[PDB]
C-alpha cells in the first residue's frame, strides 16, 4: 500500500509494498519527492549489516531487519499528527535523520544509543511515505527545489567537517581522496572561504569534478612526491588537510602536508590499524582531529544553498525511480567513478 | 681558566679546561651555580649527535662540535656587557636557552634555524662561566634558591604541554610513562587543577614518586586491560592523556583512554613509525596534539614556584660535581630508575 526498498540480508535489498504507516500523535507524514544514496547505503548493500540492527533490536527504534532505507531526503507534508502545530499539510520539508536518547541536544551525534533514520529503523526515504517526529524536521525554503532539499543531509557531513576545523577565510587546504564525500568537502571548503584547495586524486573523472568545484589537482601518478609538491606550492604546507581515502599511507601524507600547527581532519572510515610517524605530529606542533556524523548544522547548510553552494547542478549526476534502485542506483555507484550523488524518485 | 664539560663524539664527553669567555657588549657573564641533565643530554651521550652540529656549522651559533653542554641552569651575574641596563653585578638569574632567528618573538621554538644553548653552541651550563645575551635571562626571585632556578627549564617543558592542552580546572588526566619528564607533567597537571591523574607506570620506584606527586597508579602488570580500568574509574575516559613512553602500543592506549572529544598530547620522542587505530580518533571525535619545546612560559613557571609547585625538595634526587658527571650523573640516569632530576655543580 506503499512502495519501499527494504534491506533483508546482505546483497538482498527488495523493492516491495508494505502498509502505509499511521501518523501517530507526535509525527508528520511526508510524501517523499527525492532521496539520495549515501554510500553507507551502498556499504550495507555489499557488506552489511553495519548500522542496520539484525541480531538485537536497536535501543531507540526497537526494530530489527528488514528496515526501509534512505536518509538524505525531502518531501511534502501530507498529514499532520495530533500534537503538531508547526507544520501543516503542503509544507515542504527535509529531515535530519538522527535518533538520539535526549533528542537533538548536546552532542547527539555521539550519543551512545544513536541511530539513523533509514538505517536503525523509523522509516526511510526509499519509500513513498515516511512518518517522522516533528523534532527532526526543517522547513524547505521556497527558493530551493526538492532535489536541493535531498542534498541537505550529505552536504551536512561535509560542512560539519569544515566548520569543526581550524580553517579560516583565505586559508589553504588539502583534500586527500575526491570521491563523492571528498567532493562535498571541497564545496564546503569554498563556502568557508578556502582559496587554494589541493585535491589529491587518481581518477580522471573525479579529478574533473574537483576542478569544476574549484580545486587544484595533484595527480599522484604525475608527481614524484605529493607531500613535497603541496609543500612547494604553499611554502611549508596547507592549514588543514582532509583524509578521505582511509589508506594508511595517505593519512601519513595528509599530516605531512600541513604547515606549522596545521590540522589533519580524518573523515574516512577505518577497519584496520594504520602506521603513522608520531614524529611528524610532534615536530611542527600538528593536530589530528576526528569527525563523525554532524550536529546543529542543517540551518547553515540550508542558508548556504540559498547562496548557490552545494548546487544540485554540480553534485547530482543521475535521477532514477525507486524500481531501478538495484541496477541503476547501486550498480551505477559500483561501476562509474564519475557519479557524485544519485537521487531516487519513489514513482 | 675555566672547567667545562664538552661533547666531542658519541659516548665521548670530556671534562676539560677552556678559556673564560669575553663579556661582549650585548651579553652577560654568569657564574653558574647549578645545572640539570635533560635526558636530551643523556641522549646525545648514548646516541648523538642529534641536536649537536657536527658536519655543518649551526646557522645561528656558527659553531661546530665540540660544544659545551648544559641547559636548565641558574647562576650569579659576575660581569655585564656594554649595552646592558636591566642586570647589575650580583643579580641571580636563570636562562631560557633558545636561539631563534627573530629572537623570542612569535613561535620561536618552531623557528627554522632553531637551536638550544648547550647543544647548538654558545656555551653551556656544565661550565664555570657562560656568556649569554640578556634577552635569554630571567631574574631569579629571592624566594627561590639557585637549585630551584635550575628547575625552571625542565618545568617549562612540562607546563607548556599542560597549558597547550584543553585541560581545565577539575578535569581528569592520564600520564602514560612516568619517567623524569612524565613526573614533571604530573606536577604541572596539579598546578593547572587536574584532580584524578592516572599514572601508568611499571617501575615501583617511579610508581612511588608519582604517587607522592599526587597521582593514581595504574600498574599494567596488575590489571588485564589498562584503558578499561581508566575508562571506568572516570566514567568513559579522561579529558586529556599524555603519551611519554614512545612505545606504539601505548600511544594507542593513551588515545583510547580519553572520553568524548578527549585530547592526547604527545610528549615522547619518536624515530620509527607507530600503528594507531584512526577509527579510535573518529568514533569519539578525539584529538591528538603535538608539542615540542616551549615558548613564553618562564614567567608562569617562576610564579608557580613561588607557591610551592615544582619544588626542588620533591624533584632533585641527586647533586653531583661537574668532575663526576659521567659516572655519578649520566651513569646514574641509566641505572637508577629512582632518579628524577640530577643537578651538577661546577666546583
Ligand atoms: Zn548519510
Ligand atoms: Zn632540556
Amino acid at each position: 500500500s506503499m512502495k519501499a526498498a527494504r534491506w533483508h540480508n546482505q546483497k538482498d535489498i527488495r523493492i516491495e509494498h508494505i502498509e502505509e504507516p499511521k501518523t501517530e500523535p507526535g509525527k508528520v507524514k511526508i510524501k517523499v519527492k527525492w532521496c539520495g544514496i549515501c554510500g553507507s547505503d551502498l556499504h550495507e548493500y555489499l557488506g552489511g549489516p553495519i548500522f542496520i540492527p539484525v541480531d538485537k533490536p536497536h535501543p531507540l527504534t526497537n526494530e530489527t531487519a528488514p528496515v526501509t532505507m534512505g536518509h538524505e531526503f525531502s518531501g511534502e507534508v501530507v498529514e499532520v499528527g495530533e500534537g503538531v502545530e508547526n507544520y501543516k499539510v503542503g509544507d515542504r520539508v527535509v529531515v535530519e535523520p538522527i535518533f538520539a536518547t535526549h533528542g537533538h541536544q548536546g552532542a547527539y551525534n555521539l550519543d551512545e544509543q544513536m541511530g539513523f533514520l533509514g538505517l536503525a529503523g523509523g522509516g526511510g526515504g526509499f519509500s513513498e511515505y515516511v512518518s517522522v517526529d516533528e523534532e527532526l524536521l526543517f522547513k524547505l525554503p521556497d527558493e530551493l527545489s526538492y532535489e536541493q532539499g535531498a542534498l541537505v543531509e550529505p552536504s551536512a557531513v561535509a560542512l560539519y567537517a569544515v566548520r569543526s576545523s581550524k580553517l579560516k577565510a583565505g586559508d589553504k587546504a588539502a583534500v586527500f581522496g575526491c570521491g563523492p564525500i571528498g567532493l562535498l568537502v571541497i564545496e564546503a571548503l569554498k563556502a568557508a572561504g578556502a582559496t587554494d584547495i589541493y585535491a589529491v586524486e587518481l581518477s580522471p573523472e573525479r579529478q574533473q569534478k574537483a576542478e569544476e568545484l574549484g580545486a587544484i589537482i595533484v595527480d599522484p601518478s604525475k608527481t614524484d612526491d605529493v607531500v613535497a609538491e603541496i609543500a612547494e606550492r604553499t611554502g611549508g604546507g596547507v592549514d588543514v588537510a582532509f583524509e578521505v581515502t582511509g589508506v594508511p599511507v595517505v593519512l601519513r601524507q595528509a599530516i605531512q602536508s600541513t604547515t606549522i600547527a596545521g590540522e589533519t581532519v580524518i573523515v574516512s572510515i577505518w577497519e584496520k590499524g594504520a602506521e603513522i610517524h608520531p614524529n611528524d605530529i610532534v615536530i611542527k606542533e600538528r593536530t589530528v582531529k576526528g569527525i563523525i556524523g554532524y550536529r546543529d548544522i542543517f540551518p547553515a547548510v540550508l542558508s548556504l544553498m540559498k547562496e548557490g553552494y552545494f548546487s544540485a547542478d554540480k553534485l547530482v549526476t543521475k535521477k532514477i525511480v525507486l524500481d531501478d534502485l538495484i541496477e541503476e542506483g547501486f550498480g551505477a555507484l559500483i561501476k562509474e567513478k564519475s557519479q557524485v550523488k544519485i537521487l531516487v524518485r519513489p514513482n
